[PDB]
């Protein structure tokens, strides 16, 4: 509308184009989709796209194997300055495009179930463009779906307080309406969040179980990275020994870049003098090699395990 109508209302181009793709998909899922996959292809650089007949008539693996051919350095390796804000607009817009979709797209058992079978497939690549793309993606998306759990978190706890509030009113009460409905809210809130664990399940066993021992050292940067994240922000599901053995047999990795990320992570949690009690088997378990790291080799992934250690010492 009026110009004082944009300013006020910041959508940017990534969001505006995430609101018309959410418009797209209610229209024509299949070619809001199609459009998504061509996204995820076009990002890694490949030169082909993907058209309805392959999308509707073709099995996952076998679009992957056309798109392969199709493969004249990528976006996300590129220097200069028209490039230079790729990797961070990339990832906000799976920020974006996911927030947007969090209440009603996301549940349909369509939208994932597609993005995460291509990204899937994508890690598997013997490109590196798609390997790196890809991995980059479902790191940014499982951590995506890791604030739809903790925004549903919150609503199942008001759903819960709600329903503690109107069970305790009656008692001794035929159940009325209020009741029935609540009671609903929370399984529907439950089965939202089901559904949530589901997909971060395919992303974890799918592509960062493989991808974190990548032969590429910035993939397995990315997945450490990423564990470390969830790690922080949601303890209950991420923070225990069958994950944390990910972030331990890394510190051993041979790759400055990495073992700095294994600690940056480590870091972040001991800070929280909290879930330090959950930290205690795993402290005891890779002690010797947090501790040999502070003489690393590399000056500043030195620094960073002394720092860990001074963290560690101060619980
Ligand atoms: C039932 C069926 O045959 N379909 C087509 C293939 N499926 C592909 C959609 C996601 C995808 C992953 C990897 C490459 C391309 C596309 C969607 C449904």
């Amino acid at each position: 509308g009026t110009l004082f109508e944009v300013v006020k209302l910041g959508k940017s181009a990534m969001q505006s184009v995430v609101d018309d793709w959410i418009e797209s998909y209610k229209q024509d899922r299949d070619i809001a989709l199609l459009d998504l996959i061509n996204f995820f292809i076009q990002c890694s650089g490949c030169r082909g796209t993907v058209r309805i007949e392959m999308f509707r008539n073709m099995q996952n693996a076998e679009i992957i194997r056309k798109m392969t051919e199709e493969f004249d350095d990528y976006p996300l390796t590129m220097p200069g300055p028209q490039w230079k804000k790729f990797r961070s607009n990339f990832c906000e817009f799976i920020g974006v495009l996911i927030r947007q979709c969090q209440y009603s797209i996301i549940y349909d058992e369509y939208m994932m179930d597609t993005v995460i079978s291509l990204l899937t497939g994508l890690s598997d690549s013997q490109v590196r463009a798609f390997r790196h793309t890809s991995t980059l993606a479902a790191m940014k998306l499982m951590t995506a779906l890791v604030n739809v759990a903790l925004n549903l978190s919150i609503h199942q706890d008001n759903t819960q307080r709600q329903y503690e509030a109107e069970r305790n009113k009656m008692i001794g009460k035929r159940a009325n309406e209020r009741l029935e409905l609540l009671l609903q809210k929370r399984k529907e809130l439950q089965e939202n969040q089901d559904e949530i664990e589901n997909m971060m399940n395919s992303i974890f066993k799918g592509i960062f179980v493989h991808r974190y021992r990548d032969a590429i050292a910035e993939i397995r940067a990315i997945c450490i990275e990423e564990i470390g994240v969830w790690m922080k922000m949601y303890s209950d599901a991420f923070l225990n020994d069958s994950y944390l053995k990910y972030v331990g047999w890394t510190l051993h990795d041979r790759q400055g870049e990495v073992r700095l990320k294994c600690l940056k992570a480590l870091q972040s949690l001991y800070t929280n003098r909290e879930l330090f009690p959950k930290l205690e088997l795993f402290t005891n378990r890779f002690k010797d090699r947090i501790v040999s790291m502070t003489l690393d080799k590399e000056y500043d992934v030195a620094v960073e395990a002394i720092r860990l250690v001074t963290l560690i010492l101060h619980g």
